[PDB]
């Protein structure tokens, strides 16, 4: 089973996927688990990576160019997906294909029925032939919460250093409204959406409710 | 040896790639080539070609972008690169690394001194370290206008200032035995 994780930055995504995993395994499950992007395994999310800290000339401003590292950064990680798949009951991933249509659809203020997130979807498990999740689990918490946790679009800079708190604070707004209209509508399988404080042996229960 | 040839003629390219061939394959060498961008071989390029065609969203209005994915192209290279070297006396790339210097720089209106070019340099030999070519081939005499004209004073002034290594700058017509002796001079 293949279960990913999703949410704006901020929401806590690591500290669910951690209780989620111990919850598993008390059930008897073992778990894997693996966050995107993968740094250092592909050159394109160090690309991403260097472009959201400033580098790389107007790189960061081409919505779809950024999104197109995300996706072959996840289009290098397919034999690891399906190899875990293979030998844990259970692989949990911090963040998947739906992060890239969230945030690619939010830059540009189109909805979860605009073109960035059916570019998304076409390039990514049709033409890149990523798996589809079993469950896509999208953690909603308060815009205030998410916002003081987030370290913003430059995450190696301490917190001293951001001065963009409008821009940022505006796009994970729209983020979140369009992460609700792809849980709400199925996009790439089904959708469970959670609180900080869901309970995780009924949660994971509910994801794969025993025999 | 590790040879490219650039310039704007890319027909013009291909003729003096094998003309090339040709002589130093006459001189007892083996050769092999390389085209890049490698379209219809890795997925960077195809999606660079795309884009070039209007598909996928934004990306080719950003210069960067679009010198990025080429990048990724030739850094997925490496190894078809090395094996080459390694098993035949010349390799010959059809365009390599100071084709993004050239179109870059002339997109962005910048010539051979300024940032795209750092960029490319750095980006590509530094950091994802394409192997620096002994020789860089560039045909400036062949047998958007403006932004080939543009590309054509980029390309200039990096092989005179000796960008990213040792260069000649050579007419169409020029004679293949002569030019395969210069490049490989034989013992
Ligand atoms: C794994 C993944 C992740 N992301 C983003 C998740 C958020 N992260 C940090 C962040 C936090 C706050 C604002 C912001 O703005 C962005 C987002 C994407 C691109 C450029 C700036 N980015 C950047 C990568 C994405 O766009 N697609 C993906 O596929
Ligand atoms: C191998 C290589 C090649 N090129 C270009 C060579 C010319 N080719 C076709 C072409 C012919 C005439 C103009 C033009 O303008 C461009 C160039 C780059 C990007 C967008 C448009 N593009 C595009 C890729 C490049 O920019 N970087 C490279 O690394
Ligand atoms: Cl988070
Ligand atoms: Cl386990
Ligand atoms: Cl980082
Ligand atoms: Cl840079
Ligand atoms: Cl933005
Ligand atoms: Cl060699
Ligand atoms: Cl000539």
């Amino acid at each position: 089973m293949l279960i990913a994780i999703e949410g704006v930055d901020g929401a806590g995504k690591r500290t669910l996927v951690e209780k989620l995993s111990g919850a598993f395994r008390a059930a008897g499950r073992s778990v894997a688990t693996l966050a995107f992007p993968r740094y250092g395994q592909s050159v394109a999310a160090d690309i991403a990576a260097e472009a959201l800290h400033g580098e790389h000339g107007d790189l960061a401003s081409s919505v779809y160019a950024m999104a197109t590292l995300f996706a072959l950064d996840r289009a290098g990680a397919v034999h690891t997906i399906q190899g875990l798949c293979r030998g844990y009951d259970v692989v949990i991933l911090d963040r998947y294909v739906a992060s890239n249509a969230a945030y690619s659809a939010a830059r540009l203020h189109e909805n979860a029925a605009g073109k960035a997130a059916a570019w998304v979807q076409r390039i990514e498990f049709a033409r890149l032939g990523l798996p589809k999740p079993d469950w896509q689990v999208l953690l909603a918490v308060s815009a205030e919460l998410a916002g003081e946790r987030s370290r913003g679009r430059a995450q190696r800079d301490p917190g001293r250093a951001r001065d963009n708190y409008e821009r940022d604070a505006e796009l994970q707004q729209r983020t979140g409204a369009v992460y609700a209209e792809l849980a709400a509508q199925g996009w790439g399988g089904r959708w469970l959406v959670v609180g900080a404080d869901v309970d995780p042996g009924r949660l994971a229960a509910t994801l794969a409710p025993p025999d």
